[PDB]
Order: C-alpha cells, then sequence, then structure tokens
DNA sequence: CAGTACT
DNA sequence: GGCAGTACTG
C-alpha cells in the first residue's frame, strides 16, 4: 500500500467486492481462473466462496453503476424519511461520501445513523441497544435493502435500491453503507466518511505530528509517541483499533478526548485550514 | 488472526 | 522500522 501471467488475474479479480490478492490467486492456481468474466460464469460451482464474494458476483454490474448525484439526493431522502418512522425524531441520518465532496457521480450512498443533539442521554454505548439492525430490518421489510454484503452493531455494508417511481422507472442496487455513531463523535464521522481517503491520511499525519489521535470517533490528545506509546500497551488492540469497543473509546483514551462540535473545530485544534468538503480531493 | 472492506 | 485508522467474516 505504501509503494503504490497469475499477477494480471490478481489485478483483474479484485475488481470484484470480496475478493483481495488472496482469494484471487486461490482462484487462479486452484480454479484456473483468469478473468472476472470466468469467475462471473463459474462463481456458482467453486462451493469454498464467501456469501460474502457471492454478493459482489451477482451484482457485480450494478456496484459497477456509477450512481448520479440526483439519485443520491433520492437515497438521501428515502432513509431520512425511513429513519423517522422506524427510529423517529431521536435518530438523524446524513449521507457523505463523493457526493458530500459533491462530486456528480459516486460509488455508493454512505451513510451515518446517529442520535441528535436533543435527543435523551442512553447509559450505554448505542450501538448495544441494537438500533442498528433494527432500522437494516425495516429497511429489508419494505425491499430497499435486498442483500447484505457484511453487518455488525455499528456497520452494514449491502445492497439498496429505491422502490420503482411513477411510464415506471426501476431503479439499480447501489452500494449502502451504513454506519451507527455516537452524537459526540458525529463531526469526526463526517470528516472520516466524507474523505476522500487521501484527506483523511493527511489529517491523521498532522493529528499523529501534534501528538494527537484522531480518528471517526473523536480526536484524542495523547502527547509524545512515548506516552501514546504507554498508553496503546495499555488499551490498544494489535489487529484491531486504539482502544475503542461498540464505538465507544475506552475509559483512558476517553480521557483524552477534545471535544468537538463542528468539523472546524478539528482543523483549528490541528492548526489546519478549513476545507470545505468539495475540497478535500487532494 | 488474516483477509477484506471503507473513507 | 513504521507508516491513518477501524469494522465484519470465518
Ligand atoms: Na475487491
Amino acid at each position: 500500500k505504501y509503494k503504490v501471467p497469475k499477477l494480471k488475474a490478481i489485478q483483474e479479480l479484485t475488481q470484484v467486492h470480496g475478493f483481495g490478492p488472496r482469494a484471487a490467486a486461490a482462484l487462479f492456481d486452484r480454479e484456473g481462473i483468469f478473468t472476472v468474466d470466468e469467475l462471473l460464469q463459474k462463481a456458482d460451482s467453486i462451493p469454498s466462496l464467501t456469501d460474502q464474494q457471492r454478493v459482489g458476483i451477482k451484482y457485480f454490474y450494478d456496484i459497477n453503476e456509477k450512481i448520479p448525484m440526483q439519485e443520491s439526493v433520492l437515497h438521501e431522502n428515502y432513509l431520512r424519511e425511513k429513519c423517522m418512522e422506524v427510529l423517529g425524531k431521536d435518530f438523524s441520518i446524513l449521507i457523505c461520501g463523493s457526493y458530500r465532496r459533491r462530486h456528480p457521480f459516486s460509488g455508493d450512498v454512505d451513510a451515518i445513523l446517529s442520535r441528535t443533539l436533543d435527543a435523551p442521554p442512553l447509559s450505554e454505548p448505542v450501538a448495544a441497544t441494537g438500533v442498528l439492525g433494527h432500522f437494516v430490518e425495516f429497511l429489508e421489510s419494505l425491499k430497499y435493502l435486498e442483500a447484505t454484503m457484511a453487518q455488525g452493531p455499528l456497520k452494514y455494508m449491502g445492497m439498496g435500491r429505491l422502490p420503482p417511481r411513477i411510464n415506471t422507472k426501476v431503479y439499480k442496487a447501489r452500494r449502502v453503507d451504513i454506519r451507527l455513531i455516537e452524537t459526540k463523535s458525529v463531526p469526526t464521522a463526517m470528516l472520516t466518511f466524507t474523505g476522500s481517503k487521501n484527506f483523511n491520511v493527511i489529517m491523521r499525519q498532522a493529528a499523529i505530528s501534534k501528538g494527537y489521535l484522531l480518528n471517526e470517533y473523536g480526536l484524542f490528545k495523547l502527547g509524545t509517541p512515548e506516552e501514546a506509546r504507554a498508553l496503546y500497551e495499555r488499551i490498544g488492540i494489535r489487529g484491531k483499533n486504539a482502544g475503542e469497543e461498540l464505538g465507544v473509546p475506552k475509559d483512558e483514551l476517553e480521557d483524552k478526548r477534545v471535544e468537538v462540535r463542528s468539523e472546524q473545530d478539528v482543523f483549528d485544534v490541528l492548526g489546519m485550514p478549513y476545507a470545505k468538503p468539495e475540497n478535500r480531493d487532494p
């Protein structure tokens, strides 16, 4: 990632959702598959593919159809309406991603679900109440969500299709991600999930250089690299994260939180000039 | 875990 | 020698 026959096949096959270099090489080696179209053709007869991979394959065409800005507006409205219906006024939905950066086309619908600033406090992480699952099930019963790639208490990834509009128009299925985020974490999650990816990396490096940890959950003042390392020793998890569980920082990391109300707060604390979403494509 | 995904 | 950071799958 830093530097950035069998190789060319890997380059082909990793276009498919669920397939990385490892699954690709196994397709090549075990199955003798060189191209996407061979994989599409053989998929059903390779018993070892995951359910998620089978979704990536079955929806290959849809996934690679870009979403026009105007359809994203409809997805946003729809998600907000359904959120209001089944979750009520305590909850809100915001669509981020390249759409919020105002690109004419996007590759998916990237949503944040969170409690409003006015909602009563909870005594538990919001992801422990099972609200993401309730919301997902609601959207499935409506046939908006029609296939799941992966779902946990914090994050849903799947396929969503707007219902037909009346001549009648049938919509394409679209990649939909939904993340359940604590209220105080909204501005940092908006930053993260609006991106771009390179933008986030640059800002996280700026945070590191000033002795902060920046992630979607918050901005945390760590101090020296050694104080940071000492902290990571205590609560940091090798292949997982710096110390959150169910979207809530562990106490010792929470103690380091610098509260923010807005994206602007984060730029300011890091000594960076504000950039509007549409100017976050470095 | 190791793979894969996401911004 | 470490790098941006974190979620779900099996
Ligand atoms: Na892929």
